[PDB]
């Protein structure tokens, strides 16, 4: 289909952030369907769209790894972290704002997937 992208968009796209503090991601969270069973760690990538879909060319991206792209430009991210013992709501998170490249996977020119790995720190 196309609908991975989408589905990208959904789970780490938010263009335009509001504060990005622990509440920021509580309520995102819930927002992007992602609290049942709470997602332990997840991460959303701010600005504009035509920036992270170019990380699928030489525009602003680079081969990764085995079947990655890692992006050439920096971005605002947020990355919400549960919090708590329990993988059922409430879902509490911890909000970390950071600034760095990004690591996506690209199909047919558009991302489909993000690594969290890089942002468990």
């Amino acid at each position: 289909d196309n609908s991975r992208y989408t589905h990208f968009l959904t789970q780490h796209y938010d263009a335009k952030p509001q504060g990005r503090d622990d509440r920021y991601c509580e309520s995102i969270m819930r927002r992007r369907g992602l609290t049942s069973p709470c997602k332990d760690i997840n991460t959303f990538v701010h600005g504009n769209k035509r920036s992270i879909k170019a990380i699928c060319e030489n525009k602003n991206g680079n081969p990764h790894r085995q079947n990655l792209r890692i992006s050439k430009s920096s971005f605002q991210v947020t990355t919400c972290k549960l919090h708590g013992g329990s993988p059922w709501p409430p879902c509490q998170y911890r909000a970390t704002a950071g600034f760095r490249n990004v690591v996506v996977a690209c199909e047919n020119g558009l991302p489909v997937h993000l690594d969290q790995s890089i942002f468990r720190r």
